[PDB]
């Protein structure tokens, strides 16, 4: 199903595989590339034993090591927290969500190993609304963490596969497409634009 294959990247990821260290150093690689042809980097510390995951998008919520929140504009029960993800404020200083009268009002800033849009992005009116979705997901995520799209099989599923340009343009890398995809937040948003500016012509040519 969709949960057990963004349960099993993430583990990969973080645990098993290392993939955020193989990101890192592709990413590093590419960053002295660069310095050699003429930036502060943001990393993540070891991971830690209890990773902390945001699900937007599920009107369900679907442990040891998993800290799962989920949050839906229309929660089909009390395990999922009511919010319009676009209006919730990303704020640094706190560490756990800020409920006013029964809504998520305010979420932590740089707290999120992993982010999970469960077909957030098919509910959206428009691609303006859908690039404000990857703006919070990457306020927030940690450094090198990951936001993780859905889209069980428009014509065309809404996986931002087309996209790479404006998302490096904030600071979020494609790092896994599966027949399901993942951006990861680069080590630096210089680094992220600067690729992207190398490529603007393909990326122009895909975005508009």
């Amino acid at each position: 199903s969709r949960i057990k294959w963004a349960i099993d990247y993430i583990t990969k990821y973080f645990f098993t595989e290392g993939i955020y260290l193989q990101k890192r150093q592709r990413e590093q690689r590419l960053l002295e590339s660069y310095r050699a042809e003429g930036v502060q980097c943001r990393l993540m510390e070891e991971p830690p034993d209890r990773l902390h995951v945001l699900d937007v998008g599920s009107c369900f919520n679907p442990a040891p090591h998993l800290e799962v929140t989920a949050l839906d504009l229309c929660p089909a029960t009390e395990d999922v927290l009511q919010a319009d993800f676009l209006k919730v404020e990303v704020v640094p200083g706190i560490r756990e969500p800020e409920l006013e009268e029964g809504s998520v009002r305010r979420l932590p800033a740089s707290h999120y190993e992993c982010v999970i849009f469960s077909l957030l992005l098919e509910y959206m009116p428009s691609a303006e609304q859908r690039l404000q979705c990857c703006l919070q997901a990457y306020d927030l995520l940690l450094p090198e963490g990951i936001l993780v799209l859905i889209t069980p099989d428009g014509k065309n599923a809404h996986l931002m596969k087309n996209w790479r340009y404006s998302l490096a343009r904030i600071g979020l890398l494609r790092v896994r497409f599966e027949k399901c995809m993942v951006f990861r937040k680069a080590i630096s948003r210089e680094l992220s634009q600067h690729w992207a500016s190398i490529h603007r012509e393909e990326g122009m040519c895909e975005e508009i």
